[PDB]
């Protein structure tokens, strides 16, 4: 029997966020683009109230109950706490890198990083999910479903009209998860990008 | 000679923004998804400072110079080859008695290229009305966004395109954008979100 908590990330979680994004870059065959540093994440992730700009939920797992929220401090968000019967003991070789406190038995298992977007045809704010990821030892136990559900629940609270993200078409396992969650994966849309260098080249135009 | 100005939108520009998004929906053959109202735009576009959240630049054209000018409007001038026939002109005048016409727009907001660990921008809409295309104005709109990006330390700008929109793809590539083959868009609709929210966690 296992316990999960979905909570907002704080500055103390930067090492875990950094490592999770790195794992994403490995999976997406894009380590050459991964230049993120802990210092860069610390400088950019926590300069607004949650949900108004870039926001992170972390999913934690423990064999012990978490402290109960009892009385909320937050106007917007209280952690989601759930109990689980999993059919298999978890072998997690990276556990030591994902402990918020090395003296407590709470492990960061996954995350979602998202921010407001704007579906213009609706004239409403939405959310965009930039990252959603469960570390390998914790997959196929319903945890990814909970991370996505947490975003949806916050979206409803805030009157969000749509959530979007992107996927590499060759990421079959992720696509299957998204489809089983009720997402549509479009055939026709393509991503366009101006890199930092491309931006500099335009800025030098007379 | 024609003169252009790229400026921030304000609440009085909502009619023009609404009509521009409608034209985008017609162009994209997605009018069935177009349910934006002027009311909705007014309530959602102007709740934060420019560049902190959803932001709109409008491109205006005039045969006369504009009054002398975080953000100052971008002003440009050149000699257009031949006169412009704009049948919708009367719907795009911020002042019905002055010769300044809204010709296009870009609607964008901060995003977060996580592999860079810094903010970027996403362009939700970039559009020139048909009478004003192929005259360099789209280039000016995208240039304005890129210049503001560099000023603010933005790491990357992204947007999406339909695969068979070869003319837009050509424009984007001419401006130095990469148009990727491998990425696909994923979506949960508002109704889907409501249903998912029935799970009491
Ligand atoms: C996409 C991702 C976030 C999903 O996270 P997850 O924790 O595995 O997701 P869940 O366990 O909630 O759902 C997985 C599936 O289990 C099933 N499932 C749902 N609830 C479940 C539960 N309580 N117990 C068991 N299975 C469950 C469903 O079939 C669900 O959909 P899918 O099989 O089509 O994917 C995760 O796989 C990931 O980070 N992937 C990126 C890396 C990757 O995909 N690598 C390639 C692997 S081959
Ligand atoms: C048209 C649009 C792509 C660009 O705006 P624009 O003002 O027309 O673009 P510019 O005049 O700045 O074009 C700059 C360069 O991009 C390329 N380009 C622009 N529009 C092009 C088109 N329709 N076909 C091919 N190349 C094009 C050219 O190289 C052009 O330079 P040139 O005119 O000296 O050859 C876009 O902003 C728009 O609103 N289009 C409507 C929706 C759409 O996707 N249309 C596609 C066909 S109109």
């Amino acid at each position: 029997r296992m316990f999960s908590r979905i909570r907002l990330a704080t500055p103390t979680d930067v090492p875990f966020i950094h490592k999770l994004i790195h794992q994403m870059a490995v999976f997406e065959r894009l380590t050459h683009l991964f230049v993120a540093t802990e210092s860069g994440l610390a400088s950019t992730l926590f300069n607004s109230r949650p949900f108004q700009a870039v926001t992170v939920f972390l999913l934690e797992i423990s064999p012990s109950p978490f402290p109960t929220t009892h009385d909320a401090s937050s106007p917007d968000f209280t952690p989601f706490l759930e109990t689980h019967k999993v059919d298999l003991p978890i072998e997690d070789p990276d556990r030591e890198k994902f402990l918020p406190d090395k003296l407590n038995d709470v492990v960061v298992a996954g995350f979602v990083l998202f921010f407001p977007n704007y579906p213009s045809f609706l004239a409403k704010q939405g959310f965009y999910i930039e990252d959603i990821f469960m570390r390998e030892p914790y997959r196929r136990k319903g945890f990814g479903k909970l991370l996505l559900t947490a975003v949806a629940k916050q979206a409803v609270k805030l009157g969000v009209g749509r959530v979007e993200w992107i996927v590499i078409d060759w990421n079959v396992n992720a696509i299957n998860f998204y489809e089983q969650m009720g997402a549509q994966v479009f055939k026709e849309w393509r991503l366009c990008r101006l890199t930092g260098d491309a931006l500099q080249a335009i800025d030098k135009l007379n």
